[PDB]
DNA sequence: AAACATTCGTTCACGTGAGTTCCAGTACAAGTCTGGTC
């Protein structure tokens, strides 16, 4: 129900996972997702399949979310 | 002295133009879904 990984935690991964791809490491990446899986909860686990689709149907537009920032 | 008109004077109903609020329709930008090839 409770997640333990933090932002960077979860970049780090996500960065070993694209070089893994790049590196042709199979099992390292297959590593790195069932360590996410076993480190996050459903929601945390949903939200970054979403991420990784990097299709997050948030619905708001990308420019507001800017003109928000700065 | 009585009747008519006239007049006339009024006032009410109806019609037209300008300001305000609301909503339908249109233009533009972005998100989202989908097509094929190497």
């Amino acid at each position: 129900q409770k997640g333990s990984l933090t932002i960077q935690q979860v970049n780090d991964l996500l960065d070993s996972i694209a070089s893994n791809n790049s590196a042709k490491r199979k099992d390292l990446i297959k590593k790195s997702l069932l360590q996410l899986i076993t480190q996050s909860s459903a929601l945390e686990q949903k939200w970054l399949i979403r991420m990784i689709i990097k299709d997050l149907k948030l619905g708001v537009s990308q420019q507001t979310i800017f003109s928000v920032f700065h």
